[PDB]
C-alpha cells in the first residue's frame, strides 16, 4: 500500500509521460532491449532489428510500446485497485507470451531510468521510491495471479 502522496507522485510524472506516450514508449523499449537483448526474443515482429535507428524507424515497436504504456497508466491510475486490470494482462503473459518477472523487473528498470533522464526535476529520490513501490506492487499482484494460471515464471 503506497501513501495517498506517494501516489500523487507517481501520477504526477506519469501525466508527463502521457504528453508523449509513443516517444516514452520508444526510449523504453530501446533501453530494455539494450540493457537485456534476451528480452528482444519475445518480439517476434522486430526481433531481428540490429540499430537503434532501425528501432526507432519500426512502426511495430512504437505500437507495442504504445501498448504497454496504455496497459501501464491504467494500472497505475488504480492506486493499486488493479485486479480486473491485472487479469488480462497476467492471462496472456503467463500463458502466451511467457513473460517471466524477472524480465518485469528488466522492464521496469527501462521504465525508471527513462523517466528519469526525461524528467529528473518531477522524478527526484521520493518521486522514484513511489515508482518503485508502484511497480513492486504490480510485479507482486501478477506474479500471484501467475501462478494461480500454473505459470511459475
Ligand atoms: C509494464 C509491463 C507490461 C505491460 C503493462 C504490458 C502490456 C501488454 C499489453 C496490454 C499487451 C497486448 C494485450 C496482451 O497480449 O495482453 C501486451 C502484449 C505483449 N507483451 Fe506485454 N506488457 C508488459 C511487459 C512485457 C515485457 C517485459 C515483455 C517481453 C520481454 C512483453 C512481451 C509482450 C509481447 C510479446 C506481446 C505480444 C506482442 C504481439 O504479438 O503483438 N510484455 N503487453
Amino acid at each position: 500500500v503506497l501513501s495517498e502522496g506517494e501516489w500523487q507522485l507517481v501520477l504526477h510524472v506519469w501525466a508527463k509521460v502521457e504528453a508523449d506516450v509513443a516517444g516514452h514508449g520508444q526510449d523504453i523499449l530501446i533501453r530494455l532491449f539494450k540493457s537485456h537483448p534476451e528480452t528482444l526474443e519475445k518480439f517476434d515482429r522486430f526481433k531481428h532489428l540490429k540499430t537503434e535507428a532501425e528501432m526507432k524507424a519500426s512502426e511495430d515497436l512504437k505500437k507495442d510500446g504504445v501498448t504497454v504504456l496504455t496497459a501501464l497508466g491504467a494500472i497505475l491510475k488504480k492506486k493499486g485497485h488493479h485486479e480486473a486490470e491485472l487479469k488480462p494482462l497476467a492471462q496472456s503473459h503467463a500463458t502466451k507470451h511467457k513473460i517471466p518477472i524477472k524480465y518485469l523487473e528488466f522492464i521496469s528498470e527501462a521504465i525508471i531510468h527513462v523517466l528519469h533522464s526525461r524528467h529528473p526535476g518531477d522524478f527526484g529520490a521520493d518521486a522514484q521510491g513511489a515508482m518503485n513501490k508502484a511497480l513492486e506492487l504490480f510485479r507482486k499482484d501478477i506474479a500471484a495471479k501467475y501462478k494461480e494460471l500454473g505459470y511459475q515464471g
